[PDB]
């Protein structure tokens, strides 16, 4: 692993004492900013007594201005499924990120199939629908046990705060919908514009609180860089999920779910992918022996977003499941496409460190629980939407019956391996001890 | 720990293979049936090895016709909050037993002052009811960590039998109560009488189910007596619980909530305690040196009825909840009541064995998770209960907000210590291992 770099030299003298803790190091100096490598078994020892080159330079960071860290890369790169060397090489908690990304795909697989068979020829497919979301947590979860196996006050006033702010935001997007409804006011196709405004504005308005919310997670002063994270992802799919779910919100109470699908598409194609690549050629064009030329490749890496958007995707899996089917199809064709350029995004990363003992999404797992549990009601409740009154009334009462049936089936798959081998294997720990 | 006893002696003999273990005993002859007791330090610590006279008979059993097993008891019977030598003495099950008992002696004990102040001077009471409940199972938790710190197609074949014949059974009762307005049929103390012989028909029926899932537990070939014990629970509080509370449900659907009082307390008083007492002097007048006498007071045990009533007590805490407040006050005091003559009636027991490993109620815990699962779409369904069409629809819309509101502010309780100690009881463990 590598490092970046008066007071610099006198703090970088107190590092080289942690240098001489147990490490071994050296320097490099081109470019007008300093840097200096390491490599370092006698001292991996020890570290081993404090709890593979992986967990080589990942103790380097245990250990630990800018700093850093390929034939078997190039091994995934004609090779990119791809767990072993993808939690060999590119980390764990990413892999669990392509795991159950493509355990996302593996929910999507199955599912767009019977919803062609619907689109042929109603509400089961959402009621098999909301199945499939409980299978897809459930088998989640079964998976994730799998590769288990295979491996004061004025804080709290910012938060009423950012709940003032926040609906602020909701009723500024609603501004945004209602001034759109203006704005293509004095056929469909107007409408079709104000949409493409009204996402484009989405666009700006997603890094517009999303930064915000950097600026309310980084204005909370957190010590630690795990739960820091974690209600900055909540923030982050507050806003966020407020923000894509606003429109059709308002297109539900406040038909025009091909512009939500056309949104979906290009939220997926125009937006994550298009844009995301265009990152990269801004990177490149604003810049446009052998571990000499890879040392000269390290000056040539958030993970949250990357996973909140699936989140997003997993929220255009959920909501939009009451009114249009197919959406789901072309959606699992943007999860294998975004599969793909996660694989090659990783590939052109900015040298993604490791990241240890994780046992599954967690905030985003019980997220995606929640927002199954906000997708059953919600999807029913717009599902159902003199006498008229009286119609009403029995909407309602499908209302109520769809709900209770709704967590009743909910609950009859919430009824439902290698803990023998979990047994046999400590069978075996105690009789290696013996 | 002693034993009452041919094929008997030879197995007998068998059985004296198994006293030739590491056993030390003794034998006593009288009354034409056998009898043998035993003690035995170095075996106990072979004992110590495999895994204090409650660890001593308790791990006797642990070595295993009839068998069997006080100063320090009669310091309990001055004695009778009891949790110190009823832990050492009585067991550690039951120990939960009254332990979570006097639990929900506590949270009957503030819920009964605010259903005072509302039946002074109106659903409120129904949410906080609701909410008390929630704490009751938060606190039950939370305390249940305190006490811890202070310590094949057959058979789904009969499931369907079980089934067909439950409905059956149900069916049945709705004979009991429509006949019981036929009967009452040809001012309102007619229909008391027909209540008051209706719920001794109950008494005949849950004995006469209540047996019946014996022989639906007892004809299922249990090998294991947790699982077995387990689902012989699940009928018995299915058919219990819906012989109970069904007379209410006749009531609702198909004003007499004093009536429904009246079969509280009776239920309590007339039937459990009375009845119960019952029995002592059923086996008493059926019946009508200081080792030595104890031993002749051996010859003068379930527990899952025991906890199996307060569930029905808790569904006396949670259906009527929606009616009437006051039959939670006279509750309590059934509740002090039951807790009195529980202890006396563990002083009355035939000698009582251990019982160790258990972390809480389990069956009974998340069975009463959801009977407040039940319980609030349940009471919140009778609390509602030409443009009388319209009527009952903003019925049902106050049933659709009842229902959102209701499980929202159970997620908002659901929002909530030494594990400090914990953590530096480890740092000891370890520093002892030093």
């Amino acid at each position: 692993d590598k490092r970046f770099r008066r007071e610099a030299e006198f703090l970088k003298l107190k590092m080289p004492t942690k240098k001489v803790y147990h490490i071994s190091e050296t320097r490099g100096l081109l470019k007008t900013i300093n840097s200096v490598l390491q490599k370092i078994p006698i001292q991996p020892k020890v570290a081993e007594h404090r709890p593979d080159s992986k967990t080589r330079s990942t103790i380097v960071y245990e250990i630990l201005s800018a700093a850093y860290p390929f034939n078997d890369r190039k091994l995934l790169y004609e090779e990119w499924q791809p767990i072993d060397l993808v939690r060999k090489y590119f980390g764990e908690k990413v892999g669990l990120y392509f795991a159950w990304l493509g355990a996302y795909t593996q929910m999507l697989i199955p599912a767009s199939i019977v919803g062609v068979i619907v689109f042929l020829y109603t509400v089961f497919f959402s009621v098999f629908m909301a199945l499939w979301a409980a299978t897809f947590m459930e088998h989640w979860k079964r998976k994730q046990m799998r590769l288990n196996y295979r491996w004061r006050f004025p804080a709290y006033f910012t938060n009423l705060v950012s709940i003032i702010f926040m609906i602020a935001v909701t009723f500024a997007i609603v501004l945004g919908v209602i001034i759109y409804r203006i704005s293509t006011a004095a056929r469909v196709t107007v409408t079709a514009t104000a949409v493409i405004i009204n996402l484009v504005v989405i666009i700006l308005l997603d890094e517009v609180y999303g930064c915000i919310a950097r600026w309310l997670t980084k204005i909370e002063v957190p010590k630690t860089e795990k739960s820091f994270e974690e209600r900055l992802t909540f923030k982050a799919f507050l806003l966020k999920f407020v923000n894509s779910y606003t429109p059709i919100f308002y297109v539900a109470f406040f038909e025009l779910c091909i512009q939500l699908s056309i949104i979906m598409l290009g939220k997926q194609l125009i937006q994550n992918n298009l844009f995301e690549i265009g990152i990269p050629k801004m990177k490149k064009f604003i810049r446009y022996v052998k571990r000499k030329q890879r040392y000269e490749v390290d000056f040539n890496a958030g993970l949250t977003p990357e996973y909140m958007e699936m989140i997003i995707q997993f929220g255009f899996v959920t909501l939009f499941v009451a009114s249009f089917p197919l959406a789901p199809l072309f959606a699992l064709l943007n999860n294998i496409i975004e599969i793909r350029l996660d694989a090659k995004k990783f590939v052109t990363e900015l040298r993604r460190p490791v990241a240890i003992r994780a046992k599954d999404i967690g905030i985003w797992y019980n997220i995606l629980r929640g927002v199954g549990k906000l997708a059953v009601i919600i999807n029913a409740f717009v599902i159902s939407f003199k006498d008229f009154w009286a119609v009403l009334a029995a909407r309602l009462a499908f209302v109520i019956v769809f709900q209770n049936l709704v967590m009743f089936m909910s609950d009859f798959v919430d009824w439902v391996d290698i803990s023998q081998q979990i047994h046999k294997e400590k069978v075996l720990m105690v009789e290696l001890f013996m």
